[PDB]
């Protein structure tokens, strides 16, 4: 029973054309819009092989025996398998071990070993890596030793002679149990972040699709906002709810922040989306921070003016300054540029906007916000990110622009791929004409 | 400028009646529905004080000097302050120290110290507790020592003589830095889970509101499903998206899982909500797993039959058996009953449903799934939860009922309060009359 009657045994991404399959993914709505937009689809099998090969090599390059992952985003990277991702983020029930020979094992939720079976690179599905008080109460320690012994045996068989085990993050009972087994615990995030920083061809294709779906969802939200803002009942939450639904309808997964705000709640930036009733002749600013189709993060920001009056002149200047900030900074991007040189040479925001500027001028992005973080000169730490940009990295380029004690802020941000030659702005979403000083 | 013209300086929960305030919360939509339903609103101030006093007492009772929290759900319990909750769950940028004398400090996101200022119990807003590779690269270790020295000084001043410091979960760099300051690191979750297990009166009021908002959101989803399932395009994701949007519109926060499935995808249970095109004359089953209004978790499950035909007799039996399971198990609940006695005396599912039954027959709930976990007899571990039920505990009571290799499952679950001399089922959502064999 096909989900897409117009295709053969597989969908355009190589997955089975089967309405009843376990595996989820983009909806027919999403696939339809991508085809209309002329987008080439990723091949998921080749994508999954690329990530696994790259992560395996990262382990080998460091002389480690294995990498043990409890962060659901790292688990997603290694296996492309989801399972209650958001519950998993703060309940560590799940683990993946990847050994130096490429052998990969998942410890999954006891009731659902079938969820990663679609990926043959996952060689075993086990259970019992859930080492936290809710799940095991006063008997965490017993299972921690069972689990740590399993990891020892796997490492003995698939990484013999290696005692170095990289771990991204683990509960203290698990840490103690692994150390008891003889492991020297290495920093797993140094491995995962640097590995994930370079996207293969299929990941870039997935991201193009995710970017399109997100921009479409945002367009629905803009449509809702311009039609309903100022009707005396429409709140920030009402507007933001459109983005939630439109993302989910296209096979997206969640939203990381609550960064949509209206009017004076845009300054200081990082106030959260809430019940505030929106008003005519006001700024609405937001940051998608969105985990979208194929599980790819799309992290873009736009600021809107909605009203019958024109925006104030200080608003227009702020918007122009913000847009100038990200376009100038984006021009720095090409392979071989050292991250601290991005910091040293970035566009300078006016004195009045310096106190409230964003936490970085750029950061990586893939399955969520990722390494590197490109700090502004006054916050940058020498020796923290001494590495060059490379083709296949993706960076979001940020501008947060507002005065201390001001009654609005501008937030703009684009998602940019590093190419062989330089860069490609993936983001095609319009900038507000009125705020840009146009008409 | 009031957000509610009909009230004075405060809203019904005692928060400022101010459309432009920083603090978020339930929307006017939610408040209106609750007022119409005759629900008493929580007093947030009294609620926050209750939690803080109880958490401090927990630290004192154990002979600890303090509790350091990086889990966003624990931070929300201690402070009632949110900040990019979902981003926070897998990016540990945030921390709260609560000392034995009740002194409480938050290290927040550098750019947003203002987010917890509404709670005067939070005595200081700092920054620099973000000890992970994305945020600090190769210089995590330097700040980890800065942060650990700060914790030492606070503990010297507010818990003199104490070397025991409970920690829920911390990055390894943080762990080593704290231990280097002379702290003995204790299990923080044992403190937070047992503290959070007893709800004060305002928390229970808050939960009654969240439950009502959730059931309203679910009713919208049921209306959408019964109207649109079987139209040849409506997908699981389309249906589920209604729950997302209606939650956000009422001031809810997120959904923890993807547990909605249609038809044969309901068996085995734990398949994820996806692109599947729904069909007339099929089961749809779901678990809300919802973080709702006031940040209260509402975790209920229902199973629907949608179609012009009657459900099969085995579907009716399974549904009635599931309903019998949770009503029988619920009837065991009262103060003083020992958790392992719930396990020992629980309703027995038929043999053919035993393999695929849920991971527990009950579990606690508050800001999310919480201690205790009441396991079925064949999984229960002696000595893991040797504790009695107490008034103020809230337990979800569930049933997953499906045969190995079967083409459907039933999922039912209600949310139940322990009272002074028994229990009160908080959940009023209907059971499908056709599946119950009543229609
Ligand atoms: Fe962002
Ligand atoms: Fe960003
Ligand atoms: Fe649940
Ligand atoms: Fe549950």
């Amino acid at each position: 029973r096909k989900i897409d009657p117009s295709r053969g045994a597989t969908l355009g991404d190589g997955t089975p054309n089967d309405n009843d399959r376990i595996e989820i993914g983009p909806t027919q709505l999403a696939f339809s819009e991508w085809a209309a937009a002329g987008l080439q689809l990723p091949n998921l099998d080749r994508m999954r092989e690329y990530r696994w090969k790259r992560l395996t090599q990262a382990i080998v390059d460091r002389g480690y025996g294995g990498l043990l992952m409890f962060d659901p985003l790292n688990i997603r990277y290694a296996t492309d398998s989801t399972n209650m991702q958001l519950w998993n983020t703060h309940n560590p029930f799940r683990a993946v071990l990847l050994c130096a020979d490429g052998y990969m094992v998942i410890w999954d939720y006891k009731n659902s070993p079938f969820l990663s079976k679609f990926n043959p690179l996952v060689r075993e599905q086990r259970s019992g890596a859930d080492l936290f008080y809710f799940d095991r109460g006063d008997k965490v320690d017993v299972q921690a030793d069972v689990f740590a012994n399993e990891v020892r045996v796997l490492m003995q068989d698939h990484a013999p002679g290696h005692t170095r085990l990289a771990v991204d993050k683990i509960m203290l009972h698990g840490l103690r149990a692994l150390e008891a087994q003889g492991f020297e615990i290495m920093e797993g995030e140094e491995v995962t972040e640097k590995t994930r920083a370079i996207k293969g061809p299929d990941e870039i294709l997935a991201m193009r699709c995710a970017s399109h779906a997100c921009e479409t969802a945002v367009a629905e939200m803009e449509k809702f906002a311009r039609a309903h803002v100022g009707d005396g009942k429409t709140s920030e939450d009402d507007i933001w709810a459109v983005l939630h639904a439109e993302n989910i309808k296209r096979g997206g997964e969640w939203i990381e922040t609550r960064l949509l705000a209206s009017g004076p709640r845009t300054n200081p930036w990082f106030q959260e989306c809430g019940p505030r009733i929106t008003q005519k002749n006001e700024i609405i600013a937001f940051d998608t921070d969105l985990i979208g189709s194929y599980g790819i993060c799309v992290d873009i920001s736009r600021t809107w003016w909605i009203g019958d009056q024109k925006p104030r002149p200080d608003m227009v200047y702020a918007m122009q300054h913000a847009h100038e900030h990200i376009m100038t900074n984006m021009e720095m991007l090409k392979p071989g540029v050292m991250i601290p040189d991005l910091t040293a040479n970035c566009h300078r925001l006016d004195d009045k906007f310096q106190a409230q500027k964003a936490g970085c001028l750029m950061h990586g992005v893939g399955l969520c916000d990722e390494w590197p973080l490109v700090a502004y000169p006054d916050k940058a730490v020498p020796g923290s990110y001494d590495y060059p940009l490379e083709p296949g990295m993706v960076l979001c380029v940020e501008a947060a622009v507002g005065e201390v004690g001001g009654d609005f802020s501008i937030k703009l941000e684009d998602q940019v791929l590093i190419t062989e030659d330089g860069y490609e702005n993936l983001t095609t979403y319009p900038f507000d004409a009125a705020l840009m000083g146009l008409a």
